């Protein structure tokens, strides 16, 4: 009856949503310049008129009394709606292409890196019978990739027949731009061939016909969506030897669709720190840096921020010098103060902030608000990657309608889809196998921290802003940082989300369950212990809580039925609540092995990761029940008391599991006496890590072949004995780009190293980039240096008594970077 | 009687469960639309376990292929309005 018509307006609702949605993607595709802002104004209207709406199909899904207030809500927001329609409806060239036309004497340390380049695609113009090969830059942002090119191309120009400088934009009309490069190979025959209009053919053609017998160099800039340049290589398809080609781009996923080899794939860095102070100091002061000497700390540290970019350094400089050192002293440190919140908002800067504003506009949707989400965390630290995609996906920006996703596998895609855009910069391996944290430029990030308080995207509180927006009433993301002061908390009802940096104001000044709804609660890095209010609230989906000092965890969290993800290592807490197993949809669990997991955990069937589960005085149901939940990715492994059939119960329980592909063990000073030779794996695996070194095997296991797991890319591996036969067997494994062993037998008794040899095979090792030998003697001459093109790193026992034998004649330069290399020798 | 190509198929298969013309129960499938609502047209097919029958009101037509599954799990007399069968 009351709720068979909220039930049939929640529909249109929707309904309501994606197309707004819709409109709000669409207007947001076109830069801030070209758009009126009266349309401005009514998308930001129509934006805070979604959340309002989401939040209320939200609230009323999580709670089915409240009946009553959702339908009056439904009403009031169907009448803003209405009348925001009617409100509306009552009224009705490129900034870098100057930089190309530069004077050659100002460019500072182009001259090492450019011969660089040309005497590696050059190398083969002596003997110029080499087949056309190319080369791709990639880097973000402005690192002169352009002007590198330029650099190069102006140099190595005399000895080719032809050659063209042509430009490609985000948006390509690819007549154009082979009328371009039409027109450049020869100006007179070719003079008005812009106004020639046949076809994306004919005058494919004709580039194809007039390029027979020479030898061109074209360089072809700034391609970005690949399926652009593929219609431009059908211009280049006959052989020409002793031709080539040069491409750039900010995208390093389209480098690969070029010149199809890794060698000729040039990642280009950011200046050094002496060539940048020669660069920054050139431009503000006269001829001697050393006159100031007041400033050069102030110097140092804003060159820090830049880095590299000859980019930033140039509009710095520029800025920072308007007539000879304007002042010193207080607006240096009112530029270095302006780094974060507002520096952005100047003067002849914006020329820059649309260079790099390009790459965020050339994102698709459901990537912007993954972007913006950085704007949270502070200035210059580092960045969990899993904190990142937990945080996305309890927030909403992650899903899809294919069913075949596990909805993590997306989150990390979108990852590595911002990573090889070139917007941030991966750092580290985690356990997991992947990128541990990142981090984000600084520039980069006042920049995007902007553009995010330009709506109420994200509220930052910090003392150099010291600036609350006027309009307390909506406020959705906080983020507290060292700024303990301005601790209002007032008019937020609808909150959706809120995280403290390393701060004790949190819990004496603030308080947390006025919030009725919040969807994330994240408070890593404090040291507060007094959460027990989590149970009033209802829609939480990530519980943060690592490293708080949290004693013990509220019991009547069961009612939390929307959950995603649960955080609690670097606790203090050694014992989980029994009402978790209440509780039904997670995702990931993080929980020390020092807690005690109570039983029931098969009703929790969609757990996707479980990390460092302590497996002590357990009985055999609990042990069969962890191979009912067939979704686990991710799994840890450590325990010192069950060693018995238990262990081979649960070693055959794991392979009900399909869904892996991670595994570890950790056990101290002891056989493994839970993995049996006649077990089928799981059929996906990749790390299979055994952290532990005072365990071993008796031998290899059989199991381990070819044939199963062919994915392996991880061993951590170690074992009592070993047999020259074991590395002739694992060496066919397809990948194993990392390797680890260890001869327990070795390092624990008199065993004296001996030499394996290969036997069977070839090479072994198509890549195998880090190959660790504990315990056995691994000289470089197991084969000629084509048996394994990428090894880095090679570590081995070598006794000092084959130093006068004969079978370590090394001395050679094999394939990769093998000359770094220190031996652990023995008397 | 005719033959179609296979990735056609598949290809015509996508192109109109985008929308809510057909519905499939398969087993490498085991896929349903959320809006368990709005089903116009079933073809039930090798899966004899995934044979829901609760909201399917608007039922244009149904068809099944050699499944024993028929009728002792699945009730046709219930849908008020019947196309073909
Ligand atoms: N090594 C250098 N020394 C001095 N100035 C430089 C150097 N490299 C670049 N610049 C200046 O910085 C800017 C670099 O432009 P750049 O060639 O980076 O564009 P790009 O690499 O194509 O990047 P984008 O993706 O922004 O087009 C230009 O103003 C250039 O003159």
């Amino acid at each position: 009856t009351l709720e068979k018509k909220v039930r049939k307006g929640i529909e249109s609702l929707i309904t309501e949503l994606k197309l707004m949605q819709a409109v709000l993607s669409k207007v947001s595709k076109v830069p801030a310049d070209q758009l009126d802002e009266g349309v401005k104004i009514w998308a930001g209207n129509v934006k805070e008129l979604s959340y309002q709406m989401e939040d209320i199909v939200d609230a009323f899904m999580v709670r089915v009394k409240d009946l009553h207030r959702i339908s009056a809500a439904l009403e009031e927001v169907v009448l803003q709606a209405k009348q925001l329609a009617e409100l509306r409806q009552r009224y009705e060239v490129d900034p870098r292409m100057m930089a190309l036309y530069t004077d050659v004497t100002e460019l500072v340390g182009i001259e090492e890196t450019r011969d660089k380049l040309i005497n590696m695609l050059t190398e083969g113009d002596d003997w110029s019978k080499h087949p056309l090969k190319t080369i791709s830059i990639v880097g973000f942002g402005g690192l002169g990739k352009t002007t590198l090119a330029k650099a190069a191309y102006d140099k190595i120009k005399v000895q080719f027949d032809c050659g063209a400088f042509v430009s490609v934009s985000r948006n390509p009309e690819m007549k154009k731009v082979l009328k371009d490069i039409l027109y450049g190979l020869d100006k007179v025959k070719y003079e008005n061939i812009h106004n020639a209009a046949r076809d994306e053919k004919y005058l494919i053609d004709d580039i194809i016909e007039f390029l027979n017998d020479k030898r061109y160099l074209i360089v072809i800039d700034d391609i970005w969506n690949e399926k652009a340049w593929e219609l431009i290589k059908c211009a280049f398809s006959k052989k020409s030897p002793g031709s080539r080609l040069i491409t750039t781009t900010r995208n390093v996923s389209v480098s690969e669709a070029c010149c199809s080899s890794e060698d000729d794939i040039y990642r280009m860095e950011p200046l050094s720190n002496d060539v940048s102070r020669t660069l920054f100091c050139k431009r503000i002061f006269s001829q001697e840096e050393g006159c100031p000497q007041e400033l050069l700390k102030v110097s140092e540290e804003i060159l820090k921020k830049c880095g590299g970019v000859p980019l930033a350094i140039i509009t710095i400089a520029s800025l920072l010098a308007n007539k000879g050192h304007i002042k010193a002293k207080d607006e240096w440190y009112a530029l270095l103060s302006s780094i974060g919140h507002g520096l952005t908002k100047n003067r002849s800067l914006e020329q820059m902030k649309k260079i790099l504003l390009f790459s965020y506009y050339d994102l698709p949707s459901y990537l912007k608000p993954c972007l913006l989400y950085l704007s949270i965390f502070p200035e210059d630290r580092e960045i969990r990657r899993a904190r990142l995609i937990w945080r996305w996906i309890s927030e909403g920006f992650v899903y899809s309608e294919k069913q075949d996703i596990s909805l993590y596998e997306l989150g990390d895609s979108y990852f590595n889809e911002l990573v090889n855009r070139s917007m941030i910069q991966p750092i580290g391996i985690d356990d997991e196998g992947k990128v541990k944290a990142c981090r984000v430029h600084d520039m980069v990030l006042d920049l995007i921290c902007s553009l995010s308080s330009e709506e109420n995207f994200v509220t930052i509180l910090d003392d150099p802003r010291r600036k609350m927006p006027n309009s307390e009433s909506k406020v959705r993301r906080l983020s507290i940082q060292n700024s303990k002061i301005d601790v209002d908390t007032t008019r937020m009802e609808h909150m959706r989300s809120v995280t403290v940096f390393s701060d004790n104001v949190v819990g004496k000044v603030l308080d947390i369950s006025r919030f009725k709804v919040l969807r994330v609660l994240d408070l890593e890095g404090c040291h507060v212990s007094d959460v027990g209010y989590v149970g009033n609230l209802l829609h939480l989906r990530y519980l943060g809580l690592k490293g708080t000092h949290v004693k013990d965890l509220p019991m009547e969290i069961g009612k939390l039925q929307f959950l995603l993800t649960l955080d609690l290592r670097g606790t203090k807490i050694e014992v989980l609540p029994w009402s978790v197993v209440q509780l039904r949809r997670l995702m990931c669990l993080y929980v020390d092995y020092g807690m005690k997991l109570p039983s029931g955990i098969g009703n929790l069937t969609f757990l996707e990761v479980l990390d460092d589960l302590g497996l002590s005085d357990v009985d055999l149901d609990f042990v069969k029940e962890l191979g009912r939940l067939t979704k686990l990715r991710v799994l840890r492994l450590d325990f010192h008391g069950f060693d018995q059939s238990m262990g081979k119960a649960l070693e055959e329980s794991i392979s009900n599991m399909y869904k892996l592909d991670s595994l570890d063990v950790f056990v101290n000073r002891g056989l493994i006496n839970c993995l049996s030779e006649h077990w089928v794996p799981p059929p996906r695996l990749c790390r299979l890590a055994f952290p532990s070194k005072r365990s071993w095997f008796k031998t290899l296991p059989s199991w381990i072949n070819p044939s199963s797991l062919p994915l392996l890319s991880y061993l951590d591996i170690t074992l009592f004995e070993v047999r020259s036969e074991d590395i002739q067997l694992l060496g066919t494994l397809p990948a194993l780009v990392y390797l680890e062993i260890w001869n327990y037998s070795v390092f624990e008794e008199a065993h004296e190293v001996e030499a394996p040899v290969l036997s069977s095979g070839a090479a072994l090792f198509p890549c195998a980039t880090e190959c660790r030998f504990i315990g056995i003697g691994a000289v470089p001459s197991m084969f000629p240096q084509g048996a394994a093109p990428r090894l880095k790193r090679l570590w081995f026992t070598f006794p000092a008594k084959w130093i006068s034998s004969e079978n370590i004649g090394l001395g050679m330069r094999h394939l990769p970077s093998l000359q770094r290399v220190v031996v652990d020798v023995i008397s």
